[PDB]
């Protein structure tokens, strides 16, 4: 109990296995949680109205649950370099509690809140919380990152797992006297989506809010997962977890997942079933792997990693970028990734390095123009993570690797030999032949309105090879 502790809640939505919220009811029952609507993210040209439709949807659900809980969650709107420390002082808070972040804009704001706590006399505290294991404990015997994901995964795979925390009960709201002190910092309600000027239609990989995503890795944990190898490779099966934004946005507690895959593990007699699972398990190493990367590298961020990569002549043609944000490339694996993009906000996996490679090996446009048109359109825009997908399609960041020049028919003919996935995106051609369908080539007739390919992908290979030869003479 005592005098109030404020818990500033931005990408951990949910009470439940929350590191930050525990360490925090345990100093006081009078918890109070906090989210700030910052303009300098909420109104940047990366944003995508289907992650907007989510946040908002979470941040209802943890209204309620702090409601029911015993307290409130205080909503504010502007700077947090500013208010947080504001509203610490009138409230003569204890304490200041959050979670780390690994993103620059995340880090820098947060040392800055940090150094205006501590002027006010008011102590910050930052614990590791979206991650199984912090930065500054996955390091080489040298104590060196990994930019490599071998010795990583080696590395992270031996550490002691941590166990999903207590959700915080019994809390104490805050006096009528406190409120008046605060009354002026406060917004009176959560504004709607319409207000914030986004609109979204295009639902959900999952529903927005911790009981949601609770509900659904249990679900994914009692059938799918056991086949998630091989069936996370197939666009047209829905055999993948849809868990992604959740966990962007903690909407679902990293611990929790990790746990509920043991036990999925242990329940399993079937050694095929113990191997889907710990292919998952891995995804979520990949998770940490990119994260800690943006931590100890933050110039990721910025572009190409590698040198050579910072001087790759790009040849840019903004028609060919158009086409492709527009689904009208005339390959019909590609066209029809795009269309499930902008239609519902998120694209399997397999999709992704596929529309990528197409972009930056085929089209020649610097991958930056495809990390941004991703950040603007889906739920789980995550910078770590679209970042790292992106250097991936030229191996200009971490883990790098020798270059290999996709085919988008091959890719078809692999993870869609039926073309069921591609019918289900580009039904104008629900009349055409498979065959024709994963290799592109459609007769003018049956193939209708629907464009010819925007480029020839054997004259793009040579071109993209020729101009990285002439580069590799002169590094
Ligand atoms: C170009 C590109 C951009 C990407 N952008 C994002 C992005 O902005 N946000 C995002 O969450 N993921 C991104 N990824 C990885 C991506 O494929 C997603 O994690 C998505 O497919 C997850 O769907 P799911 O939740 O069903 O995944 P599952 O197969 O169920 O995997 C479970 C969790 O593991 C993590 N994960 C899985 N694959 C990866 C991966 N390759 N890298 C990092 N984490 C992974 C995610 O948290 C995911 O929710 C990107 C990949 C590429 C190639
Ligand atoms: O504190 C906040 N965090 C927001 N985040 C969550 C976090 O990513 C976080 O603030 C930072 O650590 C990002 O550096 C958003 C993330 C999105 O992808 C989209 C919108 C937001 C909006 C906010 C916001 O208004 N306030």
């Amino acid at each position: 109990m005592a005098a109030p502790i404020l818990f500033w809640h931005r990408r951990d939505l949910r009470l439940s296995d929350n590191i930050g919220l525990a360490a925090a009811r345990a100093q006081s029952a009078q918890l109070i949680g906090l989210f700030c609507l910052d303009p300098q993210i909420l109104q940047s040209a990366d944003m995508a109205p289907a992650r907007v439709a989510y946040l908002q949807g979470c941040l209802q659900e943890l209204q309620q649950r702090y409601q029911q809980a015993g307290s409130r969650l205080l909503l504010l709107q502007g700077d947090p370099q500013h208010l947080i420390p504001q509203l610490a002082q009138q409230l003569q808070a204890e304490a200041v509690y959050w979670n780390q972040d690994i993103e620059p804009y995340g880090r820098d704001r947060d040392g800055q809140v940090a150094a205006a706590l501590k002027t006010a006399g008011i102590r910050a505290v930052q614990l590791w919380d979206q991650l199984l294991h912090s930065p500054d404990q996955i390091l080489s015997g040298s104590g060196n990152p990994y930019s490599v994901y071998g010795p990583f995964w080696k590395n992270w795979q031996a550490q002691p797992k941590p166990t999903p925390v207590a959700t915080p009960t019994e809390l104490v709201d805050l006096s009528p006297e406190q409120l008046t002190a605060i009354a002026p910092l406060l917004l009176s309600e959560l504004p709607t989506l319409k207000q914030l000027g986004f609109d979204w239609d295009g639902g959900f990989p999952v529903e927005p809010g911790e009981t949601a995503a609770i509900a659904r890795l249990q679900e994914f944990c009692d059938r799918a997962i056991a086949d998630y190898d091989p069936q996370r490779n197939f666009p047209a099966e829905a055999g993948t977890s849809g868990l992604s934004p959740a966990l962007k946005f903690g909407a679902i507690g990293i611990r929790q997942a990790w746990q509920a895959a043991s036990a999925a593990h242990a329940l399993s007699r079937s050694d095929e079933a113990r191997n889907s699972i710990r292919v998952w398990q891995q995804e979520l190493a990949w998770r940490e792997f990119y994260q800690h990367a943006l931590y100890h590298f933050p110039s990721l961020a910025d572009g190409p990693y590698r040198s050579l990569w910072q001087q790759f002549p790009w040849e840019n043609r903004e028609a060919l970028f158009t086409a492709w944000t527009q689904a009208q490339t005339g390959y019909p694996i590609v066209d029809a990734a795009m269309r499930q993009l902008t239609e519902t906000g998120w694209m399997h996996n397999r999709c992704r390095m596929i529309v990528a490679s197409f972009l930056t090996k085929d089209l020649i446009i610097d991958w930056r123009r495809g990390e941004q048109f991703f950040m603007q359109h889906l739920v789980d825009g995550d910078l770590a993570a679209n970042n790292g997908g992106w250097q991936w399609s030229a191996s200009s960041g971490m883990d790098p690797k020798p270059l290999r020049i996709f085919n988008p028919a091959s890719q078809a003919k692999k993870f869609d030999a039926t073309a069921t996935y591609i019918k289900r995106w580009l039904p104008e051609l629900r009349h055409v032949h498979p065959k024709d369908l994963i290799s592109g080539e459609i007769t003018p007739i049956e193939r209708r309105g629907y464009p010819a390919p925007i480029v020839n992908h054997n004259l793009r290979q040579k071109q993209f090879k020729a101009l990285y030869n002439q580069l590799k003479a002169a590094i």
